[PDB]
């Protein structure tokens, strides 16, 4: 039965690894939250390995296992961070629940009636070590999350580390795709149980994992249908209206349809996100804290002749810019729905 | 109450005009076919009154008395027209039914699934007199409406008649508007009883009436949602969708609130049908054959500066935009509605 095999290869992260000198399970499926769909796993490979190559090559993700990207930074932790990052401004986002849904600040003058789940706090390192320890001895249950782009106010032997990266690889990766360049490197410091609610960014990535461990759920583009995004002017732009932990199936009745990649990240590990590609990020449940580093690449040059049928994204990039027009023609961005109601109603659905 | 005001200034076309010379009423209201929908009267003015100079410029319907416009051809009818209109070519349209729906055989190729109710013929003016007498006397159901825009293969006495016109009238209008170029003449000569469905055009347009009466019913162009058009696409574009006759409201609910302009237009009264202004004209029943020339003219440029609110128009004009645009990008005009829905699903709905 295709049914059963479909059961089958919706496997998801898989059996759990082993980590070498047999020190145990890396983690156990316990750790992982439960949803309502169903997910299969994505290919763990040697970058050496040409399936690899055909993966990226293709946009479609995958793990690599050996690429030493980031090996210098494997020695990363809080207290040598905070000896050596330097002495800058980082963004904090705190919040009551376990989703730090993402917002955009620039868009919050549109929406008015908006208030996020989350609130951002600048401070310098030593004082997020502070406020997360008054946190685990307090008891709280107060959540953080620490989300600052590399900058060069950053200390000596992180810029050492940094230096030892893996450019050669990447650098070719970023040569044969034709991308363009690096736009910025996210460190990302948060607590057991955080959660990156589902969304796609327009860059191309490459997902560095450092401390912990990390399950990223994955949907191709050609699943926006069943994930609705919120309306690009609004500040949640790009993320998925649905609660993930529970779903308004009359609201958003195809997310019933939707099925996911996932994949288990840790140490050593490299996720190539491709541009466009949704992806729901979560670091295991009683798993201590994560860190991690992504590399934002733009991506490659739309070409000067257009192929049909048109991939996936590039309808989702058409449907972007209709959005953007269409608020700049009407002066406001809050008559977008209005207009795109009348136009359809009674004469295309 | 409110009510009771509102039943009566929904009058339609009012009481019908009396002949000079007590030739008795022009029409009765038996003549008139009857709809679901209620209707106030377009204002019958003279062209030297400021009011009807006033309507003009903002816009709005009017019917002007005495502008000789088109004095000369008065006294036109088909013995005359046939001894002096020429020999070229006249399309003629043929249907089983009093509804002539105007049909884009250009668009014809986006949608092989459609076949006109009616078919365009191609013949001389004494062919069109022959036909038509068969029919009268042959008792036949058959109904025809011949529609051709008036070239340079017209007679002598046709090209004199066309020389009286008051030219002086209408190029001032057509300078103080700040209009294009005249576009076109049409030429409509149709059976009692005939019917042009509600519709819309992207012209400036003087409705002049010859011979017969006509019953011409308006809809201010933010009446968009209510009247449903067809696909920009579909060769029926501009046209309404709703069956006046046998209203779908499961499908078409806004029509339930449309409110219309009417008024009887008869030899020597001219109609300013302002751009993107719905009409539906229909030939009184039982008046016999009836005669118009129509006067199209580019709109007057858009303005350099854009103020807003907009104007119920130029919200047409986007949503006309943004259809061909994803026309054009998705390569394929059947591909725009679904593009549509999946933008608003769940999103803008
Ligand atoms: O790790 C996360 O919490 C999400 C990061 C992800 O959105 C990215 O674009 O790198
Ligand atoms: O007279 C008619 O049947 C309709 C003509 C009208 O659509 C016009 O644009 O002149
Ligand atoms: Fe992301
Ligand atoms: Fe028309």
């Amino acid at each position: 039965m295709a049914a059963t095999a479909a059961e089958a290869v919706a496997s998801g992260s898989g059996e759990p690894r082993e980590e070498a000198g047999a020190l145990g399970p890396a983690w156990d499926e316990s750790q992982l939250r439960s949803y309502s769909f169903p997910t299969r796993p994505i290919p763990r490979l040697s970058q050496s390995d040409p399936r690899a190559e055909e993966l990226i090559e293709n946009e479609e993700p995958v793990v690599l296992t050996d690429t030493n990207l980031v090996y210098p930074a494997l020695k990363w932790d809080l207290e040598y961070l905070q000896e050596n990052i330097g002495n800058g401004d980082f963004s904090v986002y705190s919040a009551s629940t376990h989703k730090f849904l993402y917002y955009d600040e620039k868009k919050m003058a549109n929406f008015q009636n908006f208030k996020p789940r989350s609130n951002r706090e600048e401070m310098k390192f030593h004082e997020f070590v502070e406020k997360l320890q008054d946190i685990q001895q307090r008891g709280g249950e107060e959540r953080l999350y620490l989300q600052q782009t590399l900058n060069d106010t950053v200390g000596r032997k992180i810029v050492m580390d940094f230096l030892g990266f893996n450019w050669n690889w990447i650098n070719k990766q970023q040569g044969k795709r034709g991308w363009g360049q690096l736009t910025s490197n996210l460190l990302l410091i948060g607590m057991e149980g955080n959660v990156t609610p589902a969304h796609y960014d327009e860059q191309q990535n490459f997902f560095a994992q450092i401390k912990g461990y990390k399950r990223c759920i994955l949907f191709p583009p050609d699943q926006f249908e069943c994930l609705y995004p919120y309306p690009v002017h609004h500040p949640c732009d790009r993320q998925s209206q649905v609660d993930f932990d529970n779903p308004d199936y009359e609201r958003f009745p195809n997310f019933q349809n939707v099925v996911g990649y996932e994949t288990v990240v840790g140490p050593g590990d490299v996720l190539y996100i491709p541009m466009y590609w949704w992806h729901h990020i979560e670091s295991l449940l009683n798993g201590g804290i994560t860190i991690t580093v992504n590399f934002w690449y733009k991506g490659a040059p739309t070409p000067k002749r257009i192929e049909y049928p048109l991939k996936a994204h590039q309808k989702v990039a058409i449907m972007r810019n209709i959005e953007k027009m269409l608020g700049e023609a009407l002066g406001n961005p809050q008559e977008v729905g209005p207009l795109l109601n009348t136009m359809i109603k009674g004469r295309y659905n």
